[PDB]
């Protein structure tokens, strides 16, 4: 919930996100299609946090990143957007670099 | 199974499937719902939350042959989702459809 | 006019209206229901574009007493909007519905 | 054009691109952004119809790094589209960037 605890967080992994559900079981189709993403870059190594399991994790995500909506992407512990933002970086070869500069090889490549 | 679904929404007047409860919604669709109802003070319907069970929530689509939640039944019979919900709450149906049940809608006054 | 509108959803056995044309169409949702028919192969439908005339994006949506765009019609009656299309899509119930109006799917082929 | 939108954005103080026009949206995101300008009494502003133009509107995308419709520009930076926008004005950050603009919003009075 906090915004010392979110920070904290954000920091602590290479790429996290903040989703309805869960990466086996996402509850909504945004928080899936980043999941989805995420999955053809094989990415296998990220933290996930369940925004339902936490409503004080749910607002506090949106007051920390200044976003209104879940889900939520932070690559190098830095904001970048949600499922629409990580899908024209996925079109774009955007994603690639990113995943490229985190030390992290993209299936796609 | 079409049965206990079938028993289920004839079981109240008002009967509705969201994302969470009406006291802690977890999505705005259903959350939509919760409010137009709240706006007409219709306190007693019965309110199922889909994200507890995932066979109700596949269950509700194959007997409502509706893909999506929030759903919304009154008198037994399938009504819609929030937009139509909201549609019928602008153009007075709603107040109309409540009115035929017996439910006095607190913006008839 | 009601009277306009259901002469235009009689008169052939598949008619979309869309923000668009299938040619290019304006929006994700209208465009949905454009890639699931091109799917199903399905050739001859009447497409109008509701951006042409704010009398037809009013007119379809009181007619059909369905609030948004894009509205899918199969024998002069109307079946949904682009959710309710995909879930046919998904589950066979279009192949058999295409099938009733004497329409190959290609999914058959 | 890169240089091109850099100088359009920049021109005006409040420059916005939508579908449709403000006295004409043509979708349910841009007039959200029409009306929330609406409550703060800016009336009049650049608006620009990416339905009149394919370039523009994979211009302003490109442009941008943000991949929907509608976008909002204050002095040429980009706010975002219809989610930032209503925040903004939930929050009253909305009040206090205009205000840094010599436009009081018709909210402070
Ligand atoms: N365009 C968004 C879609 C995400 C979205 O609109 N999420 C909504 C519905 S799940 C949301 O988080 N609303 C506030 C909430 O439910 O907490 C994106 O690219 O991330
Ligand atoms: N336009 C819909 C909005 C509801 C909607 O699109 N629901 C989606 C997102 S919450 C859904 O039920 N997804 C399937 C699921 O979560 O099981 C309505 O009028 O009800
Ligand atoms: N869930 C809808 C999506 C379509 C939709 O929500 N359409 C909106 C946005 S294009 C709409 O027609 N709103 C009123 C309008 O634009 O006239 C469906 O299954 O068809
Ligand atoms: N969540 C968006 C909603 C706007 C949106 O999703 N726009 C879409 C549909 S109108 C879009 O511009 N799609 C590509 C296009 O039509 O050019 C926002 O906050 O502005
Ligand atoms: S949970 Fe309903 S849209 Fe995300
Ligand atoms: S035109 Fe914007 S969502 Fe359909
Ligand atoms: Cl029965
Ligand atoms: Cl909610
Ligand atoms: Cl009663
Ligand atoms: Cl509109």
């Amino acid at each position: 919930g906090s915004a010392e605890q979110l920070d904290a967080l954000v920091k602590k992994d290479k790429v996290v996100v903040f989703l309805k559900g869960t990466p086996e079981q996402p509850q909504c189709g945004f928080s899936n299609a980043v999941v989805q993403i995420l999955r053809l870059h094989g990415v296998r190594d990220y933290a996930a946090y369940n925004v339902l399991d936490d409503p004080e994790l749910r607002q506090g995500i949106k007051d920390y990143s200044n976003w209104p909506t879940i889900p939520q992407v932070y690559l190098n512990g830095e904001f970048v957007g949600g499922c629409d933002i990580l899908l024209q970086m996925h079109q774009n070869g955007d994603l690639v670099e990113e995943l490229k500069k985190l030390g992290i090889h993209s299936a796609l490549l």
